């Protein structure tokens, strides 16, 4: 389905330690046309990396959503000793790059149709039995200024760290669940209302709220301790009490007490539609 040969580079989209991900066009007619596409590949193919790369292809080959990033295929290079995944092409890239880029395209009404997307990929995600754990701005990318999709780059397997989008149980017993997903969903909805200005993500506001001076694992020993005590994420400048509201019952310490994506969804698309 995607030749090698065929395959041509047009530009480094992002780098990580486990793997890397570009631009390029698939031209079969070999005329400098065709589609162009995001290619995934694995820096180091040990067997724990290309078992942990194989069954992200199984899991992206098992989701079809207007709001989930979109498979297309794989590509054996190498002369098929390597593998490389193929994907659609979405050019706004990060939803945490283009809030910060495109401020210019950006309201309210455009944070709450990306939120009700981003709450109904999540919805489908749940009916194929996924967790996702790794909810964040950073994973959600952006198709054009009414369409986004969640993914998860997968790049990188206190400013880089993602605990701070984590529910207290998982940072406390490992337990990633819908219900976790439904409070870094919190922190995705926090994100979109401070349009990723400079000081105010969920790194730096923790940081700021547990002593900015704090390295290493009492870091994290500070952020279980607030969390389970009731501290959060301050209400962003301009962000409406009953948006709010929402991010507040997502980060219920209480796992079931938290509102399921189905509900929110709905919650978000009356308050758009009122
Ligand atoms: C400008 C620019 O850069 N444009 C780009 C870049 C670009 O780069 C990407 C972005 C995302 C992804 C790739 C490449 C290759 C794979 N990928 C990706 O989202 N994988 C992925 C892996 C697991 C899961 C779901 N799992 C469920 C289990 N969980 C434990 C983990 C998550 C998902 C999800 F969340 F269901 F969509 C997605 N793609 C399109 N356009």
């Amino acid at each position: 389905q995607f030749e090698e040969r065929h395959l041509k580079f047009l530009q480094q989209l992002g780098k990580g330690n486990f793997g890397s991900v570009e631009m390029c066009r698939y031209d079969p007619l070999q005329d400098n046309t065709g589609e162009v596409v995001a290619v995934k590949k694995l820096q180091h193919s040990t067997e724990e990396h290309l078992r942990d790369f194989e069954r992200e292809i199984e899991i992206l080959k098992s989701l079809q959503h207007d709001n989930i990033v979109k498979y297309k295929g794989v590509c054996y290079s190498a002369g098929r000793r390597n593998l490389k995944l193929i994907m659609e092409y979405l050019p706004y890239g990060s939803l945490r790059d283009y809030l910060q880029k495109h401020k210019e395209r950006i309201d309210h009404i455009k944070l709450l149709q990306y939120t009700s997307q981003i709450c109904k990929g999540m919805e489908y995600l749940g009916t194929k039995r996924y967790i996702h754990r790794d909810l964040a701005t950073r994973n959600i990318l952006v198709e054009n200024e009414n369409r986004v999709k969640i993914g998860d780059f997968g790049l990188t397997k206190p400013g880089e760290s993602p605990i701070f989008w984590y529910a207290p149980e998982s940072l406390t017993e490992s337990k990633f669940s819908v219900a976790s997903d439904v409070w870094s969903f919190g922190v995705v909805l926090y994100e979109l209302f401070t349009y990723i200005e400079k000081s105010k993500s969920p790194p730096a506001e923790f940081m700021r709220m547990i002593g900015n001076d704090k390295q290493g694992q009492m870091i994290v020993f500070h952020l279980i301790e607030l969390l389970k005590n009731n501290g959060r994420l301050p209400r962003p400048d301009g962000c409406p009490d009953e948006i709010y509201m929402i991010m507040t019952e997502c980060w219920n310490n209480n796992v079931n007490q938290r509102p399921s994506f189905r509900d929110l969804a709905l919650r978000v698309d009356q308050i758009r539609d009122n």
